[PDB]
């Protein structure tokens, strides 16, 4: 049984999947750091400082889960001889600072000691900034200031200047701790880190995750001298040039061949960051959307033309480095649909959907915006209603509200998308995951609102499993053959549904008309 690993650097754990040739998961692994690691003393794998504004992790307690998975892998039977390639996500932004002589160590590695054991001096900065980290406010104004104005850094790296983005944490260190960056040879993501881990030696940044921190040049996929320039000195000489998602990066690690049985031939296929590999994992191709609803709903979009934007975030695309892909993040998700299932239909996820089955499409004009929270995506706070003459009302009766909160966060999905360049194509197929996913009443919604299918799946490991399919891409050819030929075979998602007759006309009305009452109430603020 060959096949490739796929890793998961995330923010609670570190997680492997094997993925044999038939594009078969046959077995996963993980070390959860509160559980496994709780000497640490981290809280859902962090740390959150004093000031309730920074969050940070130990780099050691992440060299550590991954001597711990491999032992644990090995305890478990693991034949590590079948291993031809692997690959790996890591949660985005997160930074690495590399002490001076570092490569040295990585480079003399001895399978006789574990990583933690060897790399334990290797780090100038111990706990690491991750992304729920919200203290650089300051770094992100000057940032914005010095390239032209938050849309100027948006159009240059596809994201205004967002706290948690890498550039900004970096500027931090170096006006807080110069010592420490004076001491720093290297950077990296928590994806390169880990790549430079099974390599032996530093791996390069990804374009896709490199994406993630406020320097890249989306466009031409080379650093912005000004945005370097603009964060800390000397930093290109310690990030060096970024490198296609598709790129092998080199051999795995003697020290993995002798310590734990891995092939000589093994290849390390670059990482890139864990939003980039579940959209390698859900099979998005030009013309998908994925919907990921929870607690946060997530949007990943693919996108050949790309419009950047005070809102979302456009990165290089990890299966087609010539094009990208985007995020949009919407605070109010679960706990939204869960107030209204709880005001309007007795607590009861059977009323709800019956609601949906007894309202028509467009809801008779009636339009709603939930946001209980502050949402990012537009920045409005409030709930707001409106009947068919566009008047705002107080209230709805019970089933329109329920279609007003499901037709309106689908339709703010579509236009906030098409912001962005997204356009709903022939070829389009929507993929929905997570709880309301298993809904089938709420995809009948989606389906209607895009005119396009939708197709439910499972992604619980789908950062881990889009990593092992990055990895068999690079065996099966690399840029000589298109990523989506390659796991073509995993088995199809099953179809949820299929836009109603009359659907186009329904929303191609509506959907101006949302996106008009949308800009009316950002007026109003």
């Amino acid at each position: 049984r060959r096949c490739c690993l796929g890793w998961d650097f995330s923010t609670q754990q570190v997680k492997v999947v094997a993925v044999d040739a038939e594009l078969n998961v046959f077995y996963e692994e993980s070390v959860h750091f509160d559980r496994d690691l709780p000497e640490f003393g981290t809280q859902g794998g962090v740390h959150v400082h004093k000031d309730g504004l920074t969050v940070t992790s130990p780099v050691l307690m992440w060299v550590q889960a991954l001597d711990i998975i491999l032992e644990k892998m090995k305890a478990s039977g693991f034949d590590f001889s079948q291993v031809l390639a692997l690959s790996g996500a890591g949660q985005q932004h997160g930074s690495i600072y590399w002490k001076a002589g570092a490569q040295q160590a990585l480079t003399s590695l001895s399978p006789d000691l574990r990583l933690h054991q060897q790399l334990q001096d290797c780090f100038s900065i111990s706990d690491c900034p991750v992304w729920m980290d919200s203290s650089t406010t300051a770094q992100c104004r000057q940032l914005e200031a010095a390239v032209g104005g938050a849309q100027a850094l948006s159009c240059l790296t596809g994201s205004r200047a967002y706290e948690r983005f890498t550039g900004n944490q970096i500027a931090k260190i170096y006006q807080q701790n110069p010592e420490a960056y004076s001491h720093t040879e290297r950077i990296s993501l928590v994806s390169s880190f880990a790549a430079s881990l099974f390599l032996g030696s530093y791996s390069p940044i990804d374009y896709s995750d490199g994406s993630g921190m406020n320097l890249l040049q989306i466009q031409d996929k080379v650093w912005s001298q000004a945005c370097l320039g603009a964060c800390a000195p000397h930093l290109e000489e310690k990030l060096s040039p970024p490198v296609p998602s598709c790129s092998v990066v080199g051999a795995i690690s003697s020290y993995y061949v002798q310590r734990y049985g891995f092939p000589p031939g093994c290849k390390v296929v670059a990482f890139t960051g864990d939003n980039p590999a579940s959209l390698a994992g859900m099979r998005l191709e030009e013309g998908d959307i994925a919907v990921s609803l929870g607690t946060s709903d997530t949007l990943f979009l693919w996108l050949q033309e790309p419009m950047p934007a005070l809102e979302g975030h456009i990165f290089c695309n990890p299966v087609d480095s010539q094009h990208y892909m985007a995020l949009l993040c919407f605070k109010n998700g679960s706990l939204m649909r869960e107030k209204i299932r709880n005001e309007s239909v007795s607590r009861s996820w059977s009323d709800f959907s019956k609601a949906l089955q007894s309202t028509e499409m467009g809801n008779g004009g009636n339009l709603g915006f939930y946001f209980d929270v502050m949402e990012i995506t537009p920045e409005i706070i409030g709930r707001h209603r409106f009947n068919t003459e566009n008047h705002k009302v107080a209230a709805f009766p019970g089933d329109v509200e329920v279609r007003a909160l499901i037709e309106g966060q689908f339709m703010a999905k579509r236009i906030h998308a098409e912001g962005l360049g997204y356009r709903v194509m022939s070829k389009t197929k929507i993929l929905a995951t997570g709880g309301a996913s298993h809904n089938r009443e709420i995809l009948q919604v989606l389906a209607d609102v895009f005119d396009a299918p939708v197709y439910v799946i499972d992604t619980a490991n789908s950062a881990c499993v889009g990593s092992a399919y990055r990895a068999f891409h690079g065996l099966a050819g690399g840029t000589d053959v298109p990523f989506s030929e390659v796991v073509k075979l995993a088995p199809n998602p099953r179809l949820a549904a299929t836009p109603s007759p009359g659907a186009s006309q329904v929303y191609e009305a509506l959907l101006p008309q949302y996106a008009k009452l949308e800009q009316r109430i950002l007026s109003q603020t």
